[PDB]
């Protein structure tokens, strides 16, 4: 089969200073508990994506509860029914990209510290009136789940070989610079579908969580209330006001992350510049594998 040459062709195991029940890092209960969900995902008739590391993506969702994490799996196979989503790469062309880059920025570029793919979204740049005129929100969320499968097809496999362990997550840094009540009621729908999307269909797929430029009322309130978050999310997730340079340097090497964010990674403007670019290691022939290199979004 190929699976098995696919997952073969890129390393299979996090770090063992990951979290635990992560893949290599099964204490002799979760250890159980895998091949238990397993079991009734076989005999359910499934064939498709049954593997330890997607397995265990639903477990630590459903803090290890087997049968929870059974209808968490079988809802988004449902949802990947209906949506079309096993074939979105081919299917869906967002040709209008060029055109709305400016107006909702969206880009993938390169990796942090620990090899996950970096995603940016600056989200307070967004000005949907103008998007509006040339696209649909059902629109911009096929994009969001053309690009997840993506990260899922072509960018985590070519990290996981950069990097020598498995990859399993995107790291995300979210630019506020520009929002106001006004847009922020404006995106509302648009990151509620999102989020909805994110959290039951492609679950533990999060790794890091930056907010940057948040405005002083939503910085403090997540400042005081941070000792009451639980240690795994507190760990995850950040909201920085307009002093984050150093905060995201910690995570993001200097030459990874770009310039007008505080590093050094340039992009040239002869292709289309920073809000058309897909760099990273997904790109790169010495870690493409099987899979073959990945889609581009747009013509051009
Ligand atoms: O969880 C993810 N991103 C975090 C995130 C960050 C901001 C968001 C959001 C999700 O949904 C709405 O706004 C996430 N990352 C990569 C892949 Br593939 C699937 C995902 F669900």
């Amino acid at each position: 089969q190929q699976e098995k040459e696919f997952l073969e062709s890129y390393p299979q195991n996090c770090p063992p200073d990951a979290l635990p029940g992560t893949p290599g890092n099964l204490d002799s209960a979760q250890e159980k508990a895998l091949a238990e969900l397993r079991k009734l995902l076989e005999d359910a008739g499934f064939i498709e994506r049954l593997d330890d590391s997607t397995l265990l993506r639903f477990l630590r969702a459903r803090k290890f509860d087997v049968q929870l994490a059974k209808e968490m799996f079988e809802n988004c196979e449902k949802w990947r029914k209906d949506y079309g989503t096993d074939t979105i790469l081919q299917d869906f062309h967002y040709d209008e990209k060029p055109l709305i880059a400016k107006f909702y920025p969206q880009y993938y570029h390169k990796t942090d510290k620990d090899g996950r793919p970096v995603y940016f979204e600056e989200l307070g740049a967004v000005n949907l009136h103008e998007m509006n005129k040339v696209t649909s929100e059902e629109r911009m969320l096929k994009n969001l789940v053309w690009e997840y499968e993506s990260v899922v097809q072509y960018r985590l496999p070519a990290c996981s070989r950069a990097a020598g362990h498995l990859v399993e997550t995107s790291c995300t840094i979210m630019d506020l610079k520009g929002i106001s009540i006004s847009s922020a009621y404006s995106v509302m729908s648009y990151v509620r579908e999102a989020s909805y999307i994110s959290q039951n269909y492609y679950p533990e797929r999060m790794g890091k969580f930056y907010i940057i430029n948040a405005p002083f009322g939503f910085s403090t309130a997540f400042r005081l209330f941070k000792p009451f978050l639980d240690p795994v999310t507190v760990s995850k997730i950040f909201i920085l006001g307009s002093s984050y340079q150093k905060e995201l340097l910690k995570q993001i090497p200097a030459e990874n992350l770009p310039v007008k964010f505080g590093g050094k990674s340039e992009v040239d403007e002869s292709k289309g510049g920073l809000y058309l670019s897909d760099i990273g290691p997904w790109r790169d022939p010495k870690y493409i594998g099987p899979e073959g290199e990945a889609p581009e979004a747009f013509s051009m």
